């Protein structure tokens, strides 16, 4: 058992705070909701608090808390994300949009009191101002994904390479190549996993009564096994 397991046995409130800068377009996003790791379930509503989001909401889904994944009993020794809690972990990514710009993200995921917080800094560079991303040409939807989590023994953490495919309105695909690394915050012991898969599914919706630019997200993440 990890020192973080017991912190996720019930419904946990979540706060997400993102400070963004893409090609010099500054923006901020605030998210609120709750996670129920027993069912691998999270529900979040995100608001662009600076006005219109200058990138498409789907491109921010992976950036905007894998500690809410459901690890089956025979897999709980591989749950790095909960084991780091409450002190937490750093999650860093570069996201390469094919034939367009790239995001660099650095996030701290940790408890502040009873609330699980995901505090993010995002920098976007080399985007095309009239391209598919800054031109808002991506559909408001998301595909299910399987991600291979690999141990990073040198960093006492994990790493992952995976592909997200966003739908472009012309019927083609915008590829987003993700490189990810996670490391414990501080001098904290963690469970170092063996390689395994997470299976994700995400549904994007809108609050019909909400006038601000926003995204409602329902996400399920399950550790599928060592294989598949």
């Amino acid at each position: 058992v990890s020192k973080g397991e017991e912190l996720f046995t019930g419904v946990v409130p979540i706060l997400v705070e993102l400070d963004g800068d893409v090609n010099g377009h500054k923006f901020s996003v605030s998210g609120e909701g709750e996670g129920d790791a027993t069912y691998g379930k999270l529900t979040l509503k995100f608001i662009c608090t600076t006005g219109k989001l200058p990138v498409p909401w789907p491109t921010l889904v992976t950036t905007l808390v894998l500690c809410f994944s459901r690890y089956p009993d025979h897999m709980k020794q591989h749950d790095f994300f909960k084991s780091a809690m409450p002190e937490g972990y750093v999650q860093e990514r570069t996201i390469f949009f094919k034939d367009d710009g790239n995001y660099k993200t650095r996030a701290e995921v940790k408890f502040e009191g009873d609330t699980l917080v995901n505090r993010i800094e995002l920098k976007g560079i080399d985007f095309k101002e009239d391209g598919n991303i800054l031109g808002h040409k991506l559909e408001y939807n998301y595909n299910s994904h399987n991600v291979y989590i690999m141990a990073d023994k040198q960093k006492n953490g994990i790493k992952s390479n995976f592909k997200i495919r966003h739908n472009i309105e012309d019927g083609s695909v915008q590829l987003a190549d993700h490189y990810q690394q996670n490391t414990p915050i501080g001098d904290g012991p963690v469970l170092l996993p063996d390689n395994h898969y997470l299976s994700t599914q995400s549904k994007l919706s809108k609050d019909p009564n909400e006038k601000r630019d926003h995204m409602v997200l329902l996400e399920f993440v399950t550790a599928a096994g060592i294989t598949l």
